[PDB]
């Protein structure tokens, strides 16, 4: 207990408003966090003092751009404990990353006969790159099956990769469940039956210590606006190994070395998949982002929200007709169904208290069926959350299904 | 005469500062624009007050973040003057919007016996993509020749364009030789060969109207941060009936209907090309960068950076051992090179002056060969640039001249 929740909350403007009447309640950092006055400085100090093209070579302002967003990249390979800098490629988001996996390396190390091997609780960005993928090569998609409270076992991992799988992609973190899949171990067992391994970090970066040398994950792929970051910025990390082997995703300007009137070479790592004038503004933004964080500290943020997950889950329980999916052991946040309410009224009603939730199969629609359910709602917590909103949550929670219950039973009586 | 270069240069607040004791002098807009405060305190608002994730049908945060990114849509379509919202992609920038329309046109459109016709004045974002389409589908790249003034003659084009041309790629405005290409008459000369025209327009959007039912461009390209807009967004146009027949070229969430196990289905333009949590903040400061160049207005701007571009031209002439690159009627820049003085060396001593200017091949190799030299300086003039910068800029030029003479003429007689 070392973080004051009152003195981080005071960082971050946009909490202090009231919608419909309520202060706001934002229980939806899963789909996107919120930003501290640390970063929107930073992105304005950028534009105000030194905007300018990078990898310059000549004038003050542009050195100065282009310390900064290499200074990015540096604070990002530290973060992640990454061995080396040309590991660190500075993408759009998770999405694209884990795209530029798919189209560089899958499609160039993909034959019929080939395996890649996926989970049922996916996002839709580490899924549908490899349906493509596997389509474009005739390989085989397989997906590793769910144990009944949306947890992963080993033996599962190991009967579904065989030696004919080359690529095993999985989530670190379920936005849904709040499952923290054994990430480390899939990789051992990738790499036993010679597959390489991509995690999908959307969800984990923000809220928990990432170390890809522990993890030895092949790839790495993760979101700045989900980690108090400016949107539109990403990264991919990957061995620097395959890195070398893999060609670009993209071509242009900036990742060329020599350019003739038919071929070209490219630059190193990591230029070399960054083509085009880069993200400046949200890199170095990235960067104060990853700043804020390391000072209160990821292990503080990871108690923090265990804390708050338990005491929603108890909370939770308290309440009769509600169903939570996913483990007891979990990342911050819920995702539950009213009984007899859909997911939308309920994220309707709760948006009239003030209280942002998401509504619907949040990008994993496999998932959803699964689940054997059309939609979900959900509340998904971060390190400005406190158990008063989620007293609030649950308050609010009781009083839909009270209010939904006795309009059913006024008008039965119709 | 209408744009008070005062009022304009106040809203830059990175324009008001020194750099080595001299006030600054910035002449590197076409490598980016400087941003207006209309624009990050649009960034600022949106961080601070209504940053949520979009596409939601929920709780408020997230209709207003909505909201805005469609806005910021709208606010495109109207400023290119497209037909349609699902004709307008944001990307990330210019590079990536013509390698969208290379991976999924291109690639899905050319067999041996096709064409693909460029120019020798290409930025290499409109080079390098194209070489990469004809090696994977195994078709032919042309150049069509440039006159010696650095513009293309018409007839030049249809000689180089044939009945076997599918893809006429060509830059708006060289970021180099300041040439205006004759867009319209281009895209007639491909489509009556059964080709499409794709439009590199970085370097124009920034400083003249675009109007793509005028220009009957099949692709149009622009970069956000050459137009006083954030870094890190861009924006492909399309011919809807193009983008219809075209496949995605990421796949992920947000750009789904469906997702089975194996197989999914996509949304409808324009989302079928926004994969993941779009550039939110990015897109609507572009909308804001849109907003503010329209009130001062396109043709003011243009008509500006005529009357820079003819001074700075005469005032060049003045100048000794000073060769000068591209036609008369040109956009507003000066690429140049000092006798027996290397060009970063020309910039390095401008930037002692507190002038910024760009030194290298500004990424147009093939161009730099075509003029018979290794490296080039340039000068870029914007909105916010005055004639007397340009005479401090001929002033340093002649005493860099003149300071390289003569420390030349001291230590020969060494
Ligand atoms: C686990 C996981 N993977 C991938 C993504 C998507 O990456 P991005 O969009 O490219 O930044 C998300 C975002 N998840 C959610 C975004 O909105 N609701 C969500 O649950 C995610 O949570
Ligand atoms: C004509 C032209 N095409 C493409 C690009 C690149 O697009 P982007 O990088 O994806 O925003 C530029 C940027 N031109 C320059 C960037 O730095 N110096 C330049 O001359 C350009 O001027």
């Amino acid at each position: 207990g070392h973080m004051n929740i009152t003195d981080i909350r005071e960082q971050f403007p946009i909490l202090h408003q009231q919608v419909n009447g309520h202060d706001l309640v934002y229980l939806d950092s899963a789909a996107t966090s919120q930003k501290p006055r640390a970063v929107i400085e930073t992105l304005d100090k950028y534009y105000n003092q030194y905007n300018s093209n990078v990898h310059r070579g000549v004038h003050t302002l542009g050195t100065r751009a282009t310390d900064g967003y290499e200074g990015a990249r540096e604070k990002v390979r530290k973060f992640i404990n990454a061995k080396s800098m040309a590991e660190i490629i500075f993408t759009k988001g998770t999405t694209t990353s884990l795209n530029m996996v798919a189209l560089s390396y899958a499609r160039a190390n993909l034959k019929p006969g080939d395996e890649v091997v996926i989970t049922y609780m996916e996002h839709h960005a580490n899924i549908i790159p490899w349906q493509q993928a596997v389509k474009a090569t005739g390989a085989t998609l397989k997906y590793i099956p769910l144990q009944e409270d949306g947890t992963i076992s080993l033996e599962d991992v190991r009967e579904t990769v065989t030696s004919n799988t080359k690529i095993v992609a999985v989530s670190h973190v379920s936005n849904v469940l709040g499952t923290v899949n054994p990430i480390k171990e899939m990789a051992k067992i990738a790499h036993d039956n010679g597959a390489v391994i991509v995690v999908d970090g959307a969800q984990s970066t923000p809220h928990m210590k990432i170390d890809v040398q522990d993890l030895d994950c092949d790839f790495f792929a993760l979101s700045s606006h989900k980690m108090c970051g400016p949107t539109g910025v990403g990264v991919l990390y990957g061995k620097k190994a395959l890195l070398e082997n893999m060609e670009p995703a993209e071509f242009g300007g900036e990742m060329i070395d020599f350019v003739g009137l038919y071929e070209s070479t490219w630059k190193e790592l990591p230029w070399k998949f960054e083509a085009g004038t880069p993200i400046i503004a949200g890199a170095i933004g990235l960067g104060a982002a990853i700043d804020f964080l390391e000072e209160i500290g990821l292990d503080e943020i990871s108690r923090h929200e265990h804390k708050l997950a338990a005491y929603a889950l108890e909370r939770f329980r308290q309440l009769d007709g509600v169903t939570v999916y996913g483990p007891e052991e979990r990342a911050g946040l819920v995702t539950f169904n009213l009984d007899d309410v859909h997911p939308h009224d309920v994220a309707t009603v709760l948006d009239a208290e003030g209280i942002a939730v998401r509504a619907g199969h949040h990008c994993a629609q496999p998932l959803m069926k699964w689940l054997d359910v059309t939609a979900t709602a959900r509340a998904s917590f971060y390190l400005y959350n406190t158990e008063e909103e989620i007293d609030k949550l649950v308050e609010a929670l009781q009083k839909t299904k009270e209010y939904f219950t006795n309009v059913f039973v006024d008008l039965e009586h119709h």
